[PDB]
DNA sequence: CCAGCGGCAGC
DNA sequence: GCTGCGCGCTGG
């Protein structure tokens, strides 16, 4: 099974693999937020919303109230709540083909939470410090 | 003090 | 291709 190794630079997206949709989750929580911020309220979220066969029920307006000391928070409560739906409803491979998940989001999928990281080429600097750290050091951690 | 900064959808 | 969304943190 595939397992992201943990790197010195502490992706969220390390601890959240095992969970596509929580990865996911976290990605549209770091969209032009800071991690200092989001990650907190990440996990107020989680426990509220523990699953996407849940939060695709929820009000938005109860997601957005927590959202509000991150910004976006009108935005992406409604994304959250569309996503969450479509993560489950809609026929789909990659994240991208879902509301709320662009190239951030997907990029992340395909290095976290299937083995496809070498054939991901990212744009975001986190993920390319992580990226880029395994291409250096995944032969000593023993991946393929 | 406060401008700059931490993705995505809809155009 | 550009813009709206958006709070709190950052740092000279
Ligand atoms: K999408």
């Amino acid at each position: 099974k595939w397992t992201p190794p943990r790197s010195p630079f502490n992706l969220v997206q390390e601890t959240l693999f095992h969970d596509p949709w929580k990865l996911l989750i976290a990605t549209i929580f770091l969209n032009r937020t800071s991690g200092k911020m989001a990650i907190p309220v990440l996990w107020k979220f989680l426990e509220k919303y523990p699953s996407a066969e849940v939060a695709r029920t929820a009000d938005w307006r109860d997601v957005s109230e927590l959202l509000k000391p991150l910004g976006l928070y009108d935005l992406r409560a409604k994304t959250i709540v569309k996503f969450s739906d479509e993560y489950l409803t809609k026929q789909w491979k990659y994240p991208i083909e879902l509301h709320g998940i662009g190239k951030y989001g997907n990029d992340s999928y395909r290095i976290f939470c299937v083995n496809e990281w070498k054939q991901v080429h990212p744009e975001d600097h986190k993920l390319n410090k992580y990226h880029d750290w395994l291409w250096e050091n995944h032969e000593k951690l023993s991946l393929s």
